[PDB]
DNA sequence: ATTATGACGCT
DNA sequence: AGCGTCATA
């Protein structure tokens, strides 16, 4: 009774960009803008890859890894913009910019933790406590959330998308009760005006559009964020969750899309993140670890405690590229001439994070792939980053890896490298 | 022959 | 440490 935790807490938001390097190109480019677009790298190998749709090529059935001449054959009028290329490789300096423009802008309401290039987890349970001390008691007009859908609603006792929405907004601002400052609903509701002032604030400074979820924890922020993209956001509160859980596949709860949730699937008979509520924490832990047995007992009931934790750079800075097919390395001179390449774009980008951010890697991790190993890393090595020097990083990881050649002679490559890989980790101030 | 990343867990 | 898993454009 009194004692059961219900994981309401906090209050978490999820940002993430809409299409996120195709508006990065469509603000560039305005010719671009409102048309089946997408962002591919390369061209040669059939057309190039898509790594970005724009909602109205998706329309079509355009995705993310697909080629681009199979694009065009359901979009024959879809658009391309092609990531740049540097020193022989892909180089997504365009993105990671237009992401600290974004982040920058978040930073301002909250500290944020990045997630990926376009997305960030915000904990707005401070800034909520103090919007609702300034609300005073004053109700929640639907006018500061004219961007939200509330999840589950409306529902019991119009047939256009806007006009439902306002219904279900309707309904969750007609049921709060604004007169208790502890109340987790209201507070998500609070959460989700400061996350229409972000988003607005985004939108304003950038020219980009992006969704959002609000919910207790960062899995359901997550979830939420999904549920009405784009350029909308998404409340999902502790409530919600039981309904929610009731059809969800186990594979749309982030970290169980790969091969522990299948096995969850598998081993336990089931289908829905709600019908893990009838096994015991020790069952699941019998099963998934006590680590994951916990974790699945508390997030299938709503409940997750992972903090947003306070980081808005990445913590390392790495160059890799692929060498597919007949492209794969077999000399040493080519070795160590793409060596040089990803080290020198390395050098840059590691050269602009001193001078921005304070700091100085220290570990310099190098790994290959060789022609019929499926792994995507065959071999890992780290040795020490003392200088930021190209053709230093480029000799060092060329004597890390220079065993790995299974030729007599040492002019050959045997077998050929299908990927290089350049990372440079181990931060320290400076 | 999607590729280019980047975080975190295990032992 | 090196490997594996899972994730995002
Ligand atoms: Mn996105
Ligand atoms: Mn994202
Ligand atoms: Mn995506």
């Amino acid at each position: 009774g009194p004692h059961m935790a219900t994981g309401q807490d906090r209050v978490v938001a999820l940002v993430d960009m809409d299409c996120f390097f195709v508006q990065v190109e469509q603000r560039q480019n305005p010719h671009l803008r409102n048309k089946p677009c997408a962002v591919v790298q390369y061209k040669s190998w059939k057309g190039g890859g898509i790594i970005a749709v724009s909602y109205e090529a998706r329309a079509f059935g355009v995705t993310r890894s697909m080629w681009a001449d199979d694009a065009k054959k359901l979009c024959p009028d879809l658009l391309l913009a092609q990531v740049r290329e540097s020193r022989g490789k892909a180089n997504l300096t365009k993105y990671r910019e237009a992401s600290v423009e974004v982040m920058e802008i978040m930073s301002r309401f909250a500290v944020i933790e990045r997630a990926s290039i376009d997305e960030a987890y915000v904990d707005l349970t401070s800034a909520v406590q103090e919007r609702l001390q300034k609300l005073q008691g004053q109700p929640i007009s639907a006018d500061l959330l004219p961007s939200t859908y509330i999840e589950g609603l409306p529902q019991g006792p119009t047939v256009q998308k806007e006009g439902m929405r306002k219904q279900g907004l309707f309904q969750w601002l007609d049921s709060l009760q604004i007169d208790n400052l502890t109340s987790p609903d209201l507070q998500l509701t609070v959460g989700a005006v400061i996350v229409e002032e972000m988003r607005a604030a985004i939108e304003r400074e950038t020219g980009f559009q992006c969704s959002a979820g609000i919910s207790h924890n960062k899995v359901l922020a997550k979830l939420a964020c999904g549920l009405n993209k784009p350029n909308r956001q998404t409340l999902v509160s502790h409530g919600s969750v039981p309904q929610l859980f009731s059809q969800m596949p186990i594979r749309k709860i982030r970290s169980l899309g790969g091969k522990l949730g299948a096995s969850v699937i598998e081993i336990l008979g089931i289908e829905y993140m709600g019908e893990l509520t009838q096994f015991t924490e020790s069952q699941l832990q019998s099963h998934f670890g006590e680590k994951n047995g916990s974790w699945l007992y508390a997030m299938c009931r709503g409940i997750e405690h992972d903090p947003v934790k306070p980081r808005q750079l990445p913590k390392t800075i790495g160059c890799s590229k692929n060498f597919p097919g007949k492209t794969a390395l077999a000399t040493r001179e080519q070795v160590q001439w793409w060596l040089l390449q990803l080290a020198q774009e390395l050098e840059e980008r590691l050269t602009k994070d001193r001078n921005d951010n304070d700091r100085v890697a220290t570990q310099l991790v190098v790994s290959i792939r060789v022609q019929g190993d499926k792994r995507l890393s065959s071999l890992r090595r780290c040795c020490a980053l003392t200088r930021y020097d190209a053709h230093k990083m480029s000799h060092d990881a060329f004597t890390v890896i220079k065993n790995c050649n299974t030729s007599g002679i040492q002019t050959e490559w045997s077998p050929p490298l299908t990927m290089l890989f350049l990372c440079a980790t181990k931060f320290s101030a400076s």
